[PDB]
């Protein structure tokens, strides 16, 4: 492992929160060379590279919106990868584009559920709402299987305000929707969120606070705006987190379901650094995947730096 050379492009915001500069010094003591890539230079000038770990989703977004600077950056990384199929990429770019779009990620999940054909997994119905359409909006939502209450989220799952959401309970509360957005059926789950952090083959299930239970169907409740990251941070104390009482099924996630679901995501995308947000439907007992996260923060995850080396050492053994 000594002499192996790894490069990385991360946002100093990913970097700081992962404490990535400390992890780079961790690897240099193991015998590695860890280089912070300059995407001003051609990347061949910084080679050779055995592993490239990155999260360029925010360059990827700009490049799709015809930003000259960002398409230039994406080009040079892609043409470096074609000229170097030996360099390991964590993670491939087609997986980045999929996970930054909530509509694409939610559709990917529903297809993987049909793949496993296991009655323990389910996805809440969803649809992309590019615009509201008058006094009759719900009939458009009813044809995609959506009922009150549902959650409005941003349709791009990265950047500022991408965690700002709103839960709508009745016809009066449709003005809370701000399109274009993604709407998703709200699932009662006894205010427990199981965040599954995946680093290659090893994974960690972290239990987090979540939204409390509400009445199924239509309620006389005003729409509630919240921040999903703030609500489910390793500890929030919110009016939305305080559960009233246990209602319906309250079981703990099946370890077999998490493992088989993690494999199906790594096979479908080639992704190896990601997180799965899972809630337990208190109303059928099924595992409900509500969001996918590309290379997340791994906030306070036990033994993350150790699992990250073992992953980097694992991919280099092939
Ligand atoms: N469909 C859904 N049902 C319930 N909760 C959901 C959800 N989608 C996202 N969440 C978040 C969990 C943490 C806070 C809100």
């Amino acid at each position: 492992l000594k002499g192996k050379r790894v490069g990385y492009w991360l946002s100093e915001k990913k970097i700081k929160k992962l404490n990535f500069q400390a992890f780079a010094e961790l690897c240099r003591k193991r015998g590695m060379e860890v280089v912070q890539l300059n995407l001003s230079r051609p990347i061949e000038e910084q080679g050779p590279l055995d592993v490239i770990i990155h999260k360029l989703t925010d360059v990827i977004l700009e490049a799709d919106q015809n930003d000259s600077q960002s398409l230039e950056l994406v080009h040079r990384f892609q043409e470096y990868i074609d000229a170097h199929p030996e360099t390991i990429v964590l993670d491939p770019l087609p997986a980045i584009r999929t996970l930054l779009d909530r509509s694409k990620s939610y559709e990917l999940i529903r297809k993987i559920e049909a793949y496993m054909e296991d009655d323990r997994i389910c996805s809440p119905p969803f649809m992309e709402l590019t615009s509201l359409c008058g006094d009759d909006t719900m009939r458009l939502l009813e044809k995609n299987g959506l009922t009150f209450p549902f959650i409005c989220k941003t349709r791009v799952a990265h950047g500022t305000n991408s965690h700002e959401m709103a839960i709508v309970f009745n016809q009066e509360g449709l003005n809370a929707i701000q399109p274009p957005c993604v709407v998703q059926n709200f699932i009662n789950h006894n205010a427990v969120l199981y965040k599954v952090f995946v680093v290659g083959e090893s994974y960690t299930v972290v239990q987090r606070p979540s939204l409390k239970n509400f009445s199924a169907g239509t309620s006389d409740r005003e729409s509630i705006f919240f921040n999903s990251h703030n609500v489910s941070k390793p500890e929030s104390s919110s009016v939305l987190t305080e559960l009233d009482k246990i209602e319906g099924v309250f079981e703990r996630p099946s370890d077999e379901v998490i493992r088989e679901l993690s494999r199906a995501l790594r096979q479908a995308l080639g992704v190896s650094l990601f997180g799965i947000d899972i809630i337990i439907n208190n109303q059928t007992g099924q595992h409900a995947v509500i969001d996918i996260n590309a290379f997340p923060g791994y906030e306070g995850v036990s033994e993350f730096f150790t699992d990250l080396l073992n992953h980097i050492a694992t991919v280099l053994q092939g």
